């Protein structure tokens, strides 16, 4: 569940913004943490949150894997990303979670909202949801 701590932008950018991250199997763990649940799959976007907020002014299509949602829009350009799949599902813990790292580079689709009044100013619309890379 997204920690009430975090606005949904502020969740989004914890899951999937990171210019630098660590190694997915630590990567993994502030996420994880919070859940009680490892992760099966998660992608960290090696860029700054404007960039991201950015593509929300970009053309309103359809959520490409999420279909419920109409409120996604797809960036212009490849960014550099981390991916993680989780290898041991039925680990015991969660810090035992391990994860295979896949870099790439690739365009995404985010989804977007009017900001949280916890949100910054700076962005009147924020990326509440990583919805696909490709």
């Amino acid at each position: 569940m997204r920690p009430p701590q975090f606005t949904k932008a502020q969740w989004f950018a914890i899951q999937h913004i990171n210019v630098n991250p660590p190694r997915c199997t630590i990567a993994m763990r502030v996420i994880n943490n919070y859940q009680r649940r490892c992760k099966n799959q998660n992608t960290f976007l090696r860029t700054t949150f404007a960039y991201t907020a950015n593509v929300c002014r970009n053309e309103r299509i359809r959520c490409p894997r999420n279909r419920t949602l109409h409120n996604c829009h797809r960036s212009r350009y490849r960014v550099p990303l981390l991916h993680c799949d989780l290898i041991n599902p039925g680990a015991q813990n969660i810090s035992t979670c391990r994860y295979a790292d896949r870099p790439g580079r690739r365009f995404y689709v985010v989804a977007c909202e009017s900001r949280d009044p916890r949100d910054s100013p700076r962005y009147p619309v924020v990326p509440v949801h990583l919805d696909t890379t490709i």
